[PDB]
DNA sequence: GTCACTTCACAT
DNA sequence: CATGTGAAGTGA
């Protein structure tokens, strides 16, 4: 079930933004992780169902949170790896796993960039 | 040859 | 349980 699960996701999804998450990364920066994760960010804020079941939204406009498990499923990408590139990249983990959710920053991650 | 992730298989 | 390691891929 832990596949289907991706299933409702992605289909769910308007095919741009899967699109642009399945393609490997490049020098070109809207591949990399950052953006591909941000545009479902904010892609999400725009529609609450979504943004419930993935666990994916700003707490602040500086701050946000996820549900790893979930947002690394959409990504197609592991968890493993999903935390891999959170500190790799630098993004900060500021408050332990709370029952799923976790909420993180990013100097240059934020409002719409 | 380099990037930028990816994953494993275990470690912490 | 959640997270991180180092080495070893893979295709931009």
């Amino acid at each position: 079930d832990s596949n289907d699960l991706e299933a409702s996701f992605t289909s769910r999804l308007p095919p741009e933004i899967v699109a642009a998450l399945k393609r490997k990364s490049s020098r070109d920066p809207n591949s990399r992780f950052p953006r591909k994760l941000h545009m479902l960010l904010t892609y999400l804020a725009s529609n609450p169902q979504l943004e419930e079941e993935i666990g994916l939204s700003w707490i602040s406009d500086t701050e946000f949170k996820m549900k790893k498990k979930n947002v690394a499923l959409v990504m197609g990408i592991k968890l493993n790896t999903l935390n891999v590139n959170l500190r790799d990249l630098a993004f900060e983990q500021l408050q332990h796993d709370k029952g799923g959710w976790t909420q993180w920053k990013r100097s240059g991650f934020t409002r719409n960039s």
